[PDB]
C-alpha cells in the first residue's frame, strides 16, 4: 500500500519520534528525517549520534518501534 502500517505508538510524519534499533543491535530513541512514499521507507536519524550513521528502514521493520 501507498501509505504507511497502522503500528500504534509510531507516528509516521516527518520529526517524529520513535525507538530504532542501529547496526550493533541496540536501541536508540530516533526521528523521521525524511518519508519515502514510493519505497515504503523512512531516513532514520539516531538521536545523540551523528548523521553519518543515519539509515533508510522500510516503514515495517522490526527495526522500528514506539518511543514510550
Amino acid at each position: 500500500s501507498h501509505m504507511p502500517p497502522n503500528r500504534p505508538g509510531i507516528t509516521f510524519e516527518i520529526g517524529a519520534r520513535l525507538e530504532a534499533l542501529d547496526l550493533l543491535q541496540k536501541w536508540y530513541p530516533s526521528r523521521i528525517e525524511k518519508i519515502d512514499y514510493e519505497e515504503g521507507k523512512m531516513l532514520v536519524h539516531f538521536e545523540r549520534w551523528s548523521h553519518r550513521y543515519d539509515e533508510w528502514i522500510y516503514w515495517d521493520s522490526n527495526r522500528l518501534r514506539p518511543l514510550e
